């Protein structure tokens, strides 16, 4: 009392509304047949869309605990759509059908602990019906329909995405970068890319991306512990005149020694970032090396007899654009040599017939890939500037997707997955009553997404439910035509990780809105 | 409660009321005998137009749903006038004719997504009769009648038009330029058109006329696809002193050098634009050469030996004034040549003496039109120079409407057009109750021009619409005079693109407001 | 008038909030550490009580969806008295609990109707295991014991029950009322008595004693009234001649014959006294041929025809005493026929079979007591009047208990008799899983009476529960001491007729209400 402090039942109903709001306003907008949302634009003419994403983001309820419900639920579906490129009002629609079940049985005087207990049994026992559904992705003409669907069914993104992946291969990383003019442009160019990202978080980039970039950066490329750095401070002091940013690739980044020295080397004005080389021992060796004919560097060690004080600025290696990440780095465009690195790839080509023992075997077989092919760069074009950011969004989005399918497969799209997982987990039951009500409401909301989605088309959901579920295999209801089809045959695959990761997602909130028992807030 | 986010009818509820205070200040302004509307001035002695446009601009409604459906009507009513150069009232009549019916059907409990879908299988038969009705802009006659009805009868600006278009052709281009003095004036100089705009919007002109122009630019006539531009700067750096903008015509527009180099020359301090040359190859070539003769200048390229390090200010074309669109540009009056423009002109005709060959009797029998009848300046004459600025502003919508009116022909003006198709479709029939109740909703707001318009003249519209209903072919009542007669033979002719373009956004409109289901703005 | 009208959930919450409203009233009450509850009457002092019936039926709620509830709760409160009298409370806190649990399981989406007749089942299970445990109670010891528990753990009405009951015998009649004295006293009448006094006081031949009394008296029966002496001159000449005093029943006595009959007795002539018929009306009728019998008299009557100028020696009863006072007439031994005053038992007993009102059936009991058995009268002792009905309405429950102990046997007190039952129905099933439901959250609420007994006194439920169940047979959990026993050893007994009535008035008002969907009333 006298601050919005409440407690117990009172808290969670107001909860309820607020998330109930959000959802009314999402919910309509989902799958093709979305129905318009008017958003207020101040200037007037107001934006009329059939986006999800679009319209829960503007959702600011002004009274301060209905507006928490809503928070969260918006929070966590961002959070599933990071993980995945889709499914953000998927996750919206889901946590409102558990929860709205879910605070009514806890009001009636059921035992909250049982009631997450219950929820978690049967989302986890779902998850391995998924694992078993999906099915591999096969193909390029599969990465195409993935693509699409991902766009609203834009068939250009998904040729470009396939057309792109045919040049480098589904698992070749691909790049966009900004329009050249009025049309898309497609090509490759010796970029480098490998698992090693920054290690400290004070390399971290200026936009908030997480991942960090260099323009027209030097490589560096030392082929061991670094003690010792101040030997190079002559070569960055010849380069502050310029400001060109340094990237560190070392055999290891010794914590003590260069990461600390070059932590010390900027106070924020200075251009730095340092990274592992790939693999360990001899495999570190051979792909700094491969680095320096793809940058048109040398490798620095003292074994090779090159000290720092040596490095000159074509002993270090150079690209125009590379990206760094808490994890991972890539070398977009080294400057490079030509003939070297033809004849270095043919040298590792020889290599893989002789260095076949398993282990060395891959570091071959990779590197070879890792020099040829370097990186596709799509070029998106447009109309108009404010066109080719939306195209430019959609195709980094289908993107993801994509490779968020290959890695994981695909499953029958369009709701169909969901409530056919349904189906085979009704016979779960658990410990006590309790613990029924739980999974009764986890099945109950699986159902949910294929019941909304027809009903936007103007359609008797009932009817398509049953005759879905009482159908076997990918037979679903393409809302696209109102015909029923296979999906697989129609094209409407949805990657399992989405579907996986906006089932998990909104139960975790669900059982964690359940057990909340207090807010503090502010008057 | 909550921010003002609202459901369903409860939304439409207000969506509705807003468009009826709209449409009801508007549509008692519609037709020549429209009636009196008090726009208010803070320094008092009210305006009193009755000019449709010039009220639609005031209206702003307070309650912000209200607000918000008038603002959506108002904006298609706007685009509709940028098709074609007429029709923001008969839109927003037709509009609140639809849209009114339809939430009422709605409220009922109708199908929404059915009603929609009736609204446009109507529109869509609707459109094809009215295709059948266009007849040809034979004559300068037709001319001059569609420029007066688009210019509340002034039969002056029907005259100039008529006999600008009689002077450069009605292919021809024609441009409208601020009064040179108290009478009118009409002059013809070497103007350039052809259908080829800037590539890139970084393009874009300082005011907001989407297309771009540039005064006195210098012309570039480069005959290749410019990989390299760098030996440009030098006399561009030259120019830099006096500014003088250029304008780059090449025989491709390359987009990775020409363009990007381009891009990065300008820092929004450099005036300059490319464009591709007209047509391909050697029609580029034919072209350009022409467009130095008219300019002054000489082509580019090194099979002519004339490299941008050898073209000096008079290799370079030149203009007093050009204009660049989305799609299009024209010269409007190059530095050029007398006696080397009449050679060329008469190879050319010698040319089509023997160009037979399809593929250049095209590209020549153009050409010699591009010479003579380079554009006709039209100047606007008025006593003031506020009757200055309205009076241009009608010509260039009279300018439009002609256009319009020759690119897809005339029809019977007065509503007769519609309800005329509107009494052909009476058998139309859909498969099912609520498709059949849309198509009773679009036949009767297709009725409503006529009424309105008869109504707003003091007379019994009951007595009217039977009696042109009951006629035939182009007969039809005559608002200005109250006789009945042949409209074809009083000129009252309505550009049949500005009434199939003003159904066509109606209806999308009222398609799109039935299924709206949320709304969303501030407190 | 405008109704209002609620749905579902809606409504169903707010009729759950009035029962918990009057239950948690009634709740306090329960068991022997329960409080007294303070019950606001207009007319003057006001009264506290501990009767659950009493409070129950007082309450009322402003807000008409939670006075729905309770005034429907207060049906099981109401006719469990009126059924059995004692265990109105027990009977309170089994129907909120059926009902909570009950309606709890409806929020998980079950089909009500199955809940009701799987709750239906369970208890026409356990009312017939209840008939195997109860034990037969005939002894002394056992009836003083049950008397006690009742009383709420007085020793002293538990004794004057158990000798009062002994005294008039199984057929005698007891009766309570305000006394005067600080200590409790026990009235008893033998013989036949009636409250009417002698017409005269003239009649008074021990003014001493206040009282007349006449030895081997004939007793003449007239079914009219007295008017003219003239009817009378037959009998008193032969009774003149037989010299025995002669008392006279009749309907009215006149005063000219009154005042013959003072002449005569004040004269020594005839001693004879006159007293007014009992009762009025068919019952007097009914009454007159009573005393008849037990006398071997003739009720004179004109409905028959007879005459008292007819009259003879023969047609008078005789007793060998009669006493009669101011306001009160009784007969001693009378010289009816055994034989005949049984078959005359018989015929009213027969009545007392078809009395369809209770009230009219006691006062056939007043009768059967009058000619055959005894009445007594217990007289509660207390320093005020507040004292009087609080001590009056728990000696009165006792009374009803006591009764029903001895009509049907009595089991284990405190609860533990439901919590032993309710353990032998666990592998009873219904006929679908919904009955299955309906049938556990009935065992489930058998519970309830003990969690409260034991949470009056402070001490934590659920761990005394738990232990009693871990035992076997009587062993249960003393309140009044706070020890674990067999309760038959504390003489903690239950009557069997008020534990099976209130379980199944409880479980039928609540299995039926749970399925309530819609609730109309009239906006306030
Ligand atoms: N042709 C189609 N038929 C049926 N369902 C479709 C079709 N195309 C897409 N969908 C479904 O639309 C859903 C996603 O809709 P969308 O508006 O993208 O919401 P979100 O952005 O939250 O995924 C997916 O379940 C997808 O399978
Ligand atoms: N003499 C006339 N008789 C009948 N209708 C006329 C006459 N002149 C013009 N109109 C009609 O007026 C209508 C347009 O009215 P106007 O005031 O221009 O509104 P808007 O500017 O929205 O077109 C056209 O449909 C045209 O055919
Ligand atoms: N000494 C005791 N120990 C435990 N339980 C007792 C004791 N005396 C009475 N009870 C129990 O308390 C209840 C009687 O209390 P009472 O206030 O009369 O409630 P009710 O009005 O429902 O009979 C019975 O269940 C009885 O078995
Ligand atoms: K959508
Ligand atoms: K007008
Ligand atoms: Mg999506
Ligand atoms: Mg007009
Ligand atoms: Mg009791």
């Amino acid at each position: 009392a006298a601050k919005d402090v409440k407690f117990g039942n009172d808290a969670r109903v107001k909860m309820l509304r607020g998330v109930n709001v959000l959802a009314d306003a999402v919910k309509v907008t989902l799958g093709p047949k979305g129905r318009n949302v008017v958003l207020d634009k101040s200037f007037g003419a107001p934006t009329i869309t059939k986006d999800g994403v679009s319209v829960a983001r503007e959702i600011e309820l002004e009274d301060k605990f209905e507006n928490m419900g809503a928070q969260m639920v918006k929070e966590v579906a961002s959070k599933a759509n990071d993980a995945a490129g889709d499914g953000t009002t998927t996750a919206t629609v889901l946590a409102q059908a558990i929860i709205t079940e879910g605070l009514k049985a806890v009001a009636a005087g059921m035992n909250p602990m049982d009631l997450k207990r219950g929820i978690d049994k049967a989302v986890t026992a779902a998850v391995e019906e998924l694992k078993a559904l999906s099915v591999p992705c096969s193909d390029s003409k599969a990465i195409a329909q993935v693509g699409t669907i991902s766009a609203n069914s834009d068939e250009t993104v998904g040729k470009l995405i396939a057309e792109a992946m045919d040049k480098v291969g589904k698992e070749g990383v691909i790049t966009v970068e900004d329009g050249t003019g009025l049309q898309d442009e497609l090509d490759v160019v010796e970029g480098m890319q490998f698992d090693r990202g920054y290690l400290s978080p004070y390399f971290i980039n200026k936009p908030e991306t997480g991942a960090v970039e260099l323009e027209s950066p030097f490589i560096l490329l030392a082929d061991k512990k670094i003690s010792n750095i101040r030997e190079m401070l002559p070569v960055l002091e010849a380069v502050a005149k310029a400001g060109k940013p340094l990237l560190i690739i070392a055999e290891d980044v010794e914590g003590e020694a260069l990461a600390t020295l070059v932590v010390n080397t900027m106070r924020g004005i200075v251009k730095v970032a340092a990274v592992k080389a790939p693999g360990f021992g001899d495999r570190r060796k051979a792909m700094l090396q491969d680095i320096a004919t793809l940058t048109g560097g040398t490798v620095i060690s003292e074994e090779i007899g090159m000290e720092l004080e040596k490095a000159t600025l074509e002993d270090l290696g150079q690209a125009k654009r590379v990206v760094i990440n808490k994890d991972t780095t890539t070398i977009i465009d080294g400057v490079g040599e030509e003939a070297a690195i033809q004849g270095r790839v043919a040298q590792i080509r020889q290599q893989i017939e002789e260095a076949t023992s398993d282990y060395d075997r891959e570091k071959l077989q990779e590197r070879v890939a890792k020099l040829a092919g370097g990186v596709a760069v799509i070029k998106v074009g447009a109309a108009t500037e404010v066109e080719m950011k939306e195209k430019k969004a959609r195709v980094e989005d289908a993107l993801h997707a994509t490779r968020a399918a290959v890695e994981e497969g695909v499953v029958a799209g369009g709701g169909v997955a969901l409530i056919r997982v349904a189906s085979k987990l009704a016979d779960l039951r658990g410990q006590n009553e309790d613990q029924n009500v739980g999974i009764k409401v986890a099945l109950r909301a699986m159902e949910a997404p294929l019941r909304q989605i027809v009903l936007n088309c103007g359609e008797e959901p009932s009817v398509v439910a049953n005759t879905v579920k009482g159908g076997d295999g990918n037979y679903g209801y393409n809302a696209a035509t109102e015909e029923y089809g296979n999906m697989i045959d129609m094209g409407i695959l949805d990657p399992t990780k989405v579907t996986r990761s906006a089932l998990q997602y909104a139960a975790s909130v669900a059982g964690l809105m359940i057990t909340t028992e207090c807010m503090v807030t502010d008057l």
